[PDB]
DNA sequence: TTGGATGGTAGAG
DNA sequence: TAACGCTACCATCCAAC
């Protein structure tokens, strides 16, 4: 059982460096800015010499700029990074068909056929570096262990721009010794319940009853980490089927006027059935995002597929009904497509 | 004598 | 002052021969 992770570095900042080397070295955000007023918006990324100074993914560009105001802050270009990854996904491809794409930027290789051991998979990972290097001048970060997670935990340790192994001797220490925040699919909310039933560490979920884990964090996330801990986990790798295409547009300002909405739902449909590409969903749900910046959706399921013309129809119902139930203005609309045919 | 649709939550982007 | 995107999972529910 080889895994061999790639995830690239920095991904959008470095596109953004690589169509202009006069950037490299320097502080660079990516924005997603949103229409509202003078820079709001959010930081998608930013590359590793801004990162030093507080700026990364999630924050608001105004709160960057107060941190950081020195960079070089630029619109994301979505297009032009899927351009370049569908590229590397296809380099990496070329190295073993048992792929799973997990994301823009991110890819699992089972290359347990491929190579006989950690050192031969270690040379691989290499040859995988240096091919994607000369043909897109883009660094990534090789993470290589027995199974999925430890192979993403990997390469986190050695980002950016690194390889590593974790041999079945650091798995064990790690399963000791590593912060349960750290390991995938961990987050602020699941990890603050677990500090509350004395779990800190993969290997505390040993001696915990696996019933108030359970009742604590639910089935599935319960059976994850003890199987983690256990040595146990052994997920295959398999290619990724789309779920769900969506488009979701800030608003210039907030409104509960349906005319108002209206063109920005119809350019969030419009938007969405292009990335269908072939697919036929038999479901559609409008998301409204109010201005507390609660999230509320409505959606209807068809027996059959839904054509464009019909979602337009569709969609304003299911706007009228969020209106109709939920008093708050609207921020953000959006529409999402699913159950594919 | 359990299940698809429903809307919300949490997080490996 | 807080984008955009998408999966897995969770409760809840109104239907159950
Ligand atoms: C986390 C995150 C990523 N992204 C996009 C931009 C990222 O470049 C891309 C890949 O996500 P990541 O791999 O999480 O981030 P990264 O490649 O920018 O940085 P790192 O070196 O630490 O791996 O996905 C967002 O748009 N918003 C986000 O909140
Ligand atoms: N990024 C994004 C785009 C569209 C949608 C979401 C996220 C959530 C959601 C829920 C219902 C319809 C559409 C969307
Ligand atoms: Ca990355
Ligand atoms: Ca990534
Ligand atoms: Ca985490």
């Amino acid at each position: 059982g080889i895994v061999l992770f790639v995830d690239f570095d920095y991904f959008y900042a470095q596109v953004e460096e690589v169509l202009n080397p006069s950037l490299k070295g320097k502080p660079v955000v990516v924005c997603v800015f949103s229409g509202r007023f003078e820079d709001s918006g959010a930081v998608a990324t930013a590359n590793y010499e801004a990162r030093k100074f507080g700026v990364k993914a999630g924050i608001p560009i105004v709160e960057a700029k107060k941190i950081l105001p020195n960079a070089v802050y630029l619109p994301m270009r979505k297009e032009v990074y899927q351009q370049v990854s569908s590229r590397i996904m296809n380099l990496l491809r070329e190295y073993s068909e048992k792929i799973e794409i997990a994301s823009i930027d991110e890819a699992y290789l089972d290359i347990s056929d491929k190579v006989r051991d950690y050192r031969e998979a270690y040379n691989l990972g290499l040859e995988i570096k240096n091919k994607i290097l000369e043909k897109e001048k883009i660094t990534v970060t090789v993470g290589i262990s027995k199974n999925k997670v430890f192979a993403k935990i990997a390469a986190d340790m050695a980002k950016p721009n690194g390889i590593k192994v974790i041999d079945d001797e650091e798995v064990k220490r790690l399963i000791r010794e590593l912060d349960i925040a750290d390991v995938p699919g961990i987050g602020n909310i699941t990890a603050e319940k677990l500090k509350k039933l004395g779990i800190n560490k993969l290997v505390d979920t040993l001696s915990i009853e696996f019933d108030k884990l359970k009742g604590m964090i639910g089935e599935a996330k319960a059976k994850y980490l003890i199987s983690l801990a256990r040595d146990e986990y052994n997920e295959p790798i398999r290619t990724r089927v789309r779920k769900s295409i969506g488009r979701i547009v800030t608003m210039k300002r907030n409104s509960r006027n349906l005319e108002e909405i209206k063109p920005y739902l119809f350019r969030a449909i419009e938007e969405s059935y292009y990335k269908l590409d072939k697919r036929i969903p038999k479901a559609i749900h409008v998301v409204a995002v109010t201005e507390d910046l609660d999230i509320v959706s409505r959606g209807r399921t068809f027996p059959h597929g839904i054509s464009k013309e019909t979602a337009y129809s569709e969609s304003v119902k299911l706007l009228q009904k969020i209106l109709e139930e939920d008093e708050r203005k609207i921020r953000r609309i959006g529409v999402r497509f699913s159950k594919f045919i």
